């Protein structure tokens, strides 16, 4: 027992991280088979980033203008392509450490592990949620661009995120591995609004189930509620509306705990209206929303 | 910018995890060179764990009674030794994936990454502190014993922890890689007192420096204090006493922020006496003590 924010083991992704240099600019690429994927802003100077014409900038770049290093292994670039906001560099050598992998575009509220990298070298791993407003609350210093987010399923690495930018608010924005931004963000150093970031209600409920499984039961109250009554409270507190799809996803945890999802919603309601009165749940003094129902079952079934 | 609990990249340790079976019992071993290290309680039945005579139990075990599997690779055991609370199984094959490594016994308040494993297979990675009372607040289901904690320094993996047990209180106890328990714990299913768990003051201060670096400055107040005045408050709140050694360790963060360590102590004091008034620091509603000064500089210098 116990409950921790837990990343996937990062080894399969560590083997894929390379350094991409184009003139002045160095960031991280992901080397799968004979293709290296990196942020297209690798072709920009600090100046270009104010208002880049990526098509025009890229036209002044040939294959030999892209230096790719996998540790000391220099890779040879034989082709380049812009796909949305990512560059695809065709290299002469298939990565021998290529894991079984897929590219997935994840839904807001889903979680994933980030391997934070600098100069093609891993520094650390943490768990992140795609916020409802399509930002992540990450940890990225200059040079982290090209660092990736992923899930693992037995042998298969599902890449879902590539880091591209920090908003002036200090939250993070990036793309899927087809180079399509999550959210309304662009790869340009302008002012960008994220919008209201709401709490992921189905995740808070999963984490309450986690807390019950671990003996933290103080917040369980005498009430129940309705989906409509609970959503009146969710809207007031900037929580995502709960749907019968969400209730269905919580079924296995309801079944394990013998606590009905609407009984748990009534507990959450009293928590939202009354606060925590200075107590804690699984060592937190606030309601945690970056664990999915899958995350809770993972860490409660191994 | 941003601030996250960040584990070391786990790949170097993933390559070392094997499955150790002895009759009925399966747990995780660590395969370095031609030696596999595991908890000696691998030789126990659930019944034995009530009051084991490890020397007597081990005597009824030969080399061929220990099955070691590294994925499907079956290893051949050619020698066994009990060292304190760990078994050392000499195998015929040096692990080709052996990283540069050291065994280190860490001090209370130091941090490390845990790779949680089942049947010799990695499931996840998280950051842990050795609590002042020599327990860790981990996440471990049945079969996790033999999972290891480590730090990385460039190329070198310093193993500092092997998981052995869960106390009836749900916190975790284990050994260094010489098989010496942290704290007063034994590898026996009896009642065990952890003792008072105090807050790691030097870590809370590091995290306050982290918060300032990231723009969360609201808790900075008009006061300063003395080491003796602050420690009067630390004792009242079950905080570890702050020493000039701790002040020296915080020097680089003082230097970066231009905030004197005793000015930060005076802020911490007002936080302890007044609470957080329902605000947050780096997204937490309580004072965090599982980041070392090194951890903060790592995540603020890359």
């Amino acid at each position: 027992s116990g409950f921790r924010k837990m990343a996937f083991p990062s080894g399969k992704v560590e083997g894929c991280m390379v350094q991409v240099t184009c003139g002045t600019t160095t960031l991280n690429g992901l080397w799968l088979d004979d293709v290296v994927y990196c942020p297209r802003h690798v072709i920009c100077t600090s100046e270009d980033m104010l208002n880049p014409n990526y098509e025009d900038l890229l036209i002044r770049k040939s294959n030999h203008n892209f230096l790719v290093q996998a540790g000391n292994v220099q890779l040879r670039v034989i082709g380049h392509s812009m796909q949305n906001c990512v560059l695809k560099l065709k290299v002469d050598t298939a990565n021998p450490k290529t894991p079984k992998y897929k590219f997935v575009r994840i839904q807001p509220g889903q979680t994933f592990s980030v391997l934070a990298c600098y100069n093609g070298s891993p520094s650390g791993v943490y768990q992140c949620a795609m916020r409802p407003n399509f930002t992540i609350k990450g940890s990225f210093l200059n040079g982290a661009c090209g660092s990736v987010g992923f899930n693992i399923d037995y042998d298969c690495v599902s890449f879902c995120y590539m880091h591209h930018m920090e908003l002036p608010t200090g939250v993070h924005a990036g793309t899927d591995l087809e180079g399509n931004f999550y959210g309304p963000f662009v790869d340009r150093q302008t002012a960008q609004a994220a919008g209201t970031d709401t709490t992921i209600t189905v995740n808070v409920l999963a984490w309450l189930y986690a807390a019950v499984i671990n003996g933290d039961r103080w917040f369980l109250n005498r009430f129940t509620t309705t989906l409509n009554d609970f959503n009146l409270v969710a809207m007031k507190y900037n929580y995502e509306p709960l749907t019968q799809d969400h209730v269905d996803i919580l079924g296995p945890l309801s079944a394990q705990t013998g606590i009905a999802v609407l009984d748990m919603c009534a507990s959450l309601k009293e928590l939202l209206q009354n606060g925590m009165n200075g107590r804690t749940i699984l060592g937190s003094a606030l309601l945690e929303d970056e664990f999915t129902p899958f995350d809770v079952v993972r860490q409660c079934s191994g």
